[PDB]
């Protein structure tokens, strides 16, 4: 009942009560870990919602009022007349702020407070959509010095009227199958750029070319966006001491906004709610660069170093590993992107749980995702036990859309 | 029920049938993971059972099952169990079930080598002197002068658990550690506590930074004996750097031969509670771990200071530049001293293509996520890319508390 978690680098000992609260089931048995998986009604709505409007009216510490008990039968009797309800915009801002709090998989939690909360829920049109992401986009870019933030469309309601973004992410590169047999631009991305390329988009055919917004409202079919280029900041990737490295014509953008998750609050369905932040460096220079499946780019970077890469043992992937990402830290900073560099945010994430082990009795984390993935044991996270429990308000992953519409 | 597990890289897909022979449990719920937790005397009524259940998987092994040898084997088990309130396993069985307790340790990464195990049984031994013995020539045969050799050694199993045979230490060559009155330490801060027992028990501490501990061993639930592993048998590597040159006076080695003398045996119900076993070492534990963890050796800021990094930010990567030629430097110095050592890449293809091996011939290859990505350098590795089902097979190695915390001393 009461958990205890070991860092074994320093032997601090935490204890979690916050787990009891736990409303979603995790995958896992008692016959088998599952922690290494990527993806694991009226009656309904009102537990939900009751349980959701006793956290919020606690944490204002106005649990048990006449203000709360009112809000409680407001809903009650809005639900058994409308099948639905409607949320304030205090308890909005509470229950995104709140998914973010309780994202097991996000290292930059310390800043989950920080959240500027954009209300979209009066949006009808893919063009109204695209209005409040170029306006999301710009006012989160902030010329450089990123701010937090997230853009709510409306709830669902028969799941017949969905809000949905396409894209994964608000700002991403194109991906095409070529006749040679190569991939050129993102791998990542290619069947949603076929997706474009169907619904109209002229492709340029470039390698790192900014994909439409495919926006679709109120069920409807989607519609294409081009974000006005001067919104779409990019950093073009130099290294500090190698002047070659300019030569691989590399580049990446400043916003990171995810765009393809479903938020729920006390019950409610927000499930086009794009959101952005700022990168933690390994994103880019590890993952986006290095992955196999992604641009790939280590063996071009190693013998630009002139690497023995005769033998796996020369170290020469890991080693041109480290400049790659010393270079996407450089040239954000340079040109006053904000970043953080792993070192930095796992140590923030490590006076984050102790924060929230105190003030909350606990922190769910997910090691599998927060440990960097490069360097892991050089950062404190690697060394820190961590629960994983599912609490709501949450993020959730959801269908990719082009699976479930229909035109 | 099958389960699918996929490569984010390749996207293989696999299905696990195996996990439906798991017996024990793993600590996690339908409401929380704990799979990052580092830490997750039977009655004749739990034994049968327990025994049956081996038995079947062994005359499987050997396609017999069910053949009179069977039945016979199942029977002459029972009645020693019945009458004895234990029993013993042939050699043949004792061979076999630390075979598969190797092939089912989940952490283990270096498992596509689990049918290449030296077994040395020691289950005729009496006496701590006479463990000291078994464990010398397990060094000798294991080190092989750099050519490494799998091998574990099996000491007499539990019996009421007054008896126990344990090795005190956590590996049969490790360094001792001295924590100054300054707060500092001198040597290898993971082993300050038992250092310190050594010293108590009458070990004359040379007080270096690298002092081979002596063997601390109980037999037969005696209060232990110290023992000096002879010098000559303890092959050591010097480390230094392909391409720079002030990279031996760091004064660093490290021993060729990683031998873990502390966990359990389980096999058909059976407690092995003294069973080192080694193998060779990857680069990463040394490079990484021994020398990079802040509650280790800790030389990161030597190094990064001797190679001029910028460490006034640490956006420089300065750290990650220093552990990456401190691995170079490892793998190097070792094969250049043809002591066998493992590259981190090379460990996990290899254990990707064993993985696989395995979903096919057995139906699953149980695996831990959190202990198999290396600590360096995780995804241009395979299997960070790998989803991994974890579950627990016997026959298996355990964890037990550290013998000074249970140990009824004699005097
Ligand atoms: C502000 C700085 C932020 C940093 C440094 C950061 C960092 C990260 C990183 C490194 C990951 C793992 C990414 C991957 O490997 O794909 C992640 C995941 C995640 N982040 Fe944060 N993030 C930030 C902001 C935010 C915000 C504003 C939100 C929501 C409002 C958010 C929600 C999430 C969620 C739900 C995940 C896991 C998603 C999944 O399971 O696929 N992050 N974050
Ligand atoms: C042959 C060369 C071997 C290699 C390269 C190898 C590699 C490794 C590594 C890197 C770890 C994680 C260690 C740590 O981070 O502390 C490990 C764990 C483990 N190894 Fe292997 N190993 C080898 C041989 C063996 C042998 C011979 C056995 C026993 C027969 C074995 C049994 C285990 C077990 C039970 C664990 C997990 C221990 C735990 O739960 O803490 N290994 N191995
Ligand atoms: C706000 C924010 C801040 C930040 N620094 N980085 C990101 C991008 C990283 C991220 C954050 C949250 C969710 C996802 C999607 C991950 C994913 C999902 C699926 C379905 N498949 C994958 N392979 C990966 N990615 C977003
Ligand atoms: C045969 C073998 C091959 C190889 N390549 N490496 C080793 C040494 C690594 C190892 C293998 C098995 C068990 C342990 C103990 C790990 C441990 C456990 C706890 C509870 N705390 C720690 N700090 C460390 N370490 C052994
Ligand atoms: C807290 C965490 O589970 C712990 O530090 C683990 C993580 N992964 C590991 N992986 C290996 N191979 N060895 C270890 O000691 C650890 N430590
Ligand atoms: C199989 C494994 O779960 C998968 O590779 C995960 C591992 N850890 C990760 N960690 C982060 N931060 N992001 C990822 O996409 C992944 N992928
Ligand atoms: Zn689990």
């Amino acid at each position: 009942r009461f958990l205890k978690v070991k860092n074994w680098e320093t032997d601090v000992v935490l204890t979690d009560t916050l787990h009891l609260k736990s409303t979603l089931e995790t995958g896992c048995t008692e016959h088998i870990c599952m922690g290494s998986i990527m993806l694991p009604t009226k009656d309904q709505l009102f537990p939900l919602a009751k349980e959701f409007l006793d956290q919020y009216y606690s944490s204002i510490k106005r649990f048990g009022s006449k203000a709360h008990m009112d809000r409680l039968e407001e809903v009650n009797k809005e639900i058994e007349s409308t099948s639905t309800y409607q949320l304030k915009d205090t308890e909005l801002i509470y229950g995104a702020k709140h998914a973010w709090r309780n994202a097991s998989r996000c290292v930059g939690r310390i800043q989950w407070s920080k959240l500027q909360v954009f209300d979209a829920r009066d949006c009808t049109t893919a063009h109204g959509m695209f209005n409040y992401i170029c306006n999301h986009v710009k006012y989160a870019t902030n010329k450089g010095n990123l701010r937090s933030a997230i853009t709510i469309f409306p709830q669902r309601t028969d799941g017949k009227h969905d809000f949905r973004v396409w894209n994964s992410q608000l700002i991403r590169y194109a991906g095409y199958k070529q006749p040679d047999g190569s991939t050129l631009g993102d791998p990542a991305n290619v069947q949603f750029t076929e997706i474009c390329i169907q619904q109209g988009w002229k492709a340029p055919r470039g390698r790192f070319d900014v994909l439409p917004l495919l926006l679709q409202a109120n069920g409807n079919d989607p519609e294409l966006f081009q974000i006005p280029p001067e919104l779409v900041l990019e950093v073009p990737i130099r290294h500090p001491k190698f002047d070659w490295f300019k030569d691989l014509g590399l580049k990446w953008y400043g916003l990171p906004a995810v765009s393809n998750m479903l938020l729920e609050i006390g019950g409610l369905e927000f499930s086009a709610c794009p959101f952005s932040g700022w990168y933690m460096g390994t994103e880019i220079g590890v993952r986006d660069y290095c992955d196999n499946s992604r641009y790939n780019i280590l063996e071009e970077v190693a013998k630009k170093m002139d690497l023995d890469m005769r033998k796996t043992s020369s170290l020469w992937k890991d080693q041109a590993l480290v400049e790659i990402n010393i270079a996407v830290l450089y040239s954000f900073q340079s040109d006053k992107v904000t970043i953080v560099d792993h070192h930095s945010a796992t140590e923030s994430f490590i006076k984050h749980m102790e924060n929230e082990y105190r003030c909350r009795g606990g922190c769910p984390a997910d090691w599998v995702w927060i440990v960097p993935p490069m360097s892991g044991s050089i950062t404190p996270v690697f060394h820190q036990e961590m629960l994983n429990y599912r609490l709501t308000p949450s993020f959730e992953y959801q269908p990719d859309p082009w699976n479930t519409h229909v035109w």
